[PDB]
């Protein structure tokens, strides 16, 4: 699944992960650590929402 950051153009795709910051491809949103933030704008998990 994919989630948009409300605050910038970034999209977290679970099939991509966030590898530059230590999150492997295939990591589900539910499994991102509580201190994970948007790689571009620093917004927290509470500022992400599912998109298609
Ligand atoms: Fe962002
Ligand atoms: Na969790
Ligand atoms: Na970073």
């Amino acid at each position: 699944a994919k989630l948009s950051c409300k605050i910038c153009g970034y999209i977290y795709d679970e099939d991509e992960g966030d590898p530059d910051n230590g999150i492997s491809p295939g990591t589900k949103f539910e499994d991102l650590p509580d201190d994970w933030v948007c790689p571009l704008c620093g917004s927290p998990k509470s500022e992400f929402e599912r998109i298609e």
